[PDB]
C-alpha cells in the first residue's frame, strides 16, 4: 500500500499561514514540509508548531552550511530544485552530490527531477527523468534511500497552471518506481515517496493523489493559500 503521503510547501503574511497551519487539524498521517528562504528560516522556526509540520532548507549545500543548518535545527532538505539546475546551472552531478551530501549528514532530502516542454515533446520524459535519478542513485547507498524523496515536477508545469494530467504523473511516477524496484531494491522501491509537483491546487489535488504512484505533493504558489490545507487533506 501506500507510505506516508507529503504535504510540502515551496515557499520561494507567511505568519498569517503559519497561524492558519498552527490551528489547523490533520486527523490523518501524512507529513507536512514547509521549506523556506534563508530569510525566513528564523520567522518560520519560531512561529511553526504543528506536532504534524516540519522545516526545510533550500539548495543550502556545503559542509558547513549542512551542519548549521542542522544546528539551527533544520532537518529537511529541498534538493534539485529547477530554479537550482536553471539560474544556478546545477548538472545532475552537481544535484547528487549535494544530495549524497545532505543525506550522510542526516538530511532527509527532497531531490526534484523533471523534464521540459521540449524534453517532453520530443517523448524523452524517460531518457531525462532515469538520467536525472541513475545520477543520484550512483551516490547512495541502500540505506541512504531512507532519507529520500523523489519529487517529480516536469518543469513545463511549474508556475505556468499547466498541470500534468494524472495520467501522465502516474505514468512517470510509474517508470520511476520500476526502475527504483529493479535497480535499487524492491523494498527499497515500495516505501519510496515520489511526489508530484506542478501547479497543484486544492482543486486539482484528490485526483492526483489518487493515482497508484502520487505519494503527496510539492506546492508552490498554492502553498502561499489558504488552499494548502485543501491540499494537505487531498493525501488522505
Amino acid at each position: 500500500s501506500k507510505p506516508q503521503p507529503i504535504a510540502a510547501a515551496n515557499w520561494k503574511s507567511l505568519s498569517e499561514l503559519i497561524d492558519l497551519f498552527n490551528s489547523t487539524s490533520i486527523n490523518h498521517d501524512v507529513q507536512c514540509v514547509v521549506a523556506s528562504t534563508f530569510v525566513h528560516l528564523a520567522m518560520t522556526k519560531e512561529r511553526l508548531s504543528h506536532p504534524k509540520f516540519v522545516i526545510a532548507a533550500q539548495n543550502a549545500g556545503n559542509a558547513d552550511g549542512l551542519a548549521s543548518l542542522k544546528d539551527f535545527g533544520v532537518n529537511w532538505i529541498v534538493l534539485g530544485h529547477s530554479e537550482r539546475r536553471w539560474y544556478y546551472g546545477e548538472t545532475n552531478e552537481i544535484v547528487a552530490d549535494k544530495v549524497a551530501a545532505a543525506v550522510a549528514s542526516g538530511f532527509m532530502v527532497i531531490a526534484c527531477i523533471g523534464e521540459t516542454l521540449q524534453e517532453r515533446e520530443s517523448g524523452r520524459t524517460a531518457v531525462v527523468v532515469l538520467t536525472q535519478i541513475a545520477a543520484i542513485a550512483k551516490k547512495l547507498k541502500k540505506a541512504d534511500w531512507a532519507k529520500v524523496v523523489i519529487a517529480y515536477e516536469p518543469v513545463w508545469a511549474i508556475g505556468t497552471g499547466k498541470v500534468a494530467t494524472p495520467q501522465q504523473a502516474q505514468e512517470a511516477h510509474a517508470l520511476i518506481r520500476s526502475w527504483v524496484s529493479s535497480k535499487i531494491g524492491a523494498d527499497v522501491a515500495g516505501e519510496l515517496r515520489i511526489l508530484y509537483g506542478g501547479s497543484v491546487n486544492g482543486k486539482n489535488a484528490r485526483t492526483l493523489y489518487q493515482q497508484r504512484d502520487v505519494n503527496g505533493f510539492l506546492v508552490g504558489g498554492a502553498s502561499l493559500k489558504p488552499e494548502f490545507v485543501d491540499i494537505i487533506k487531498a493525501t488522505q
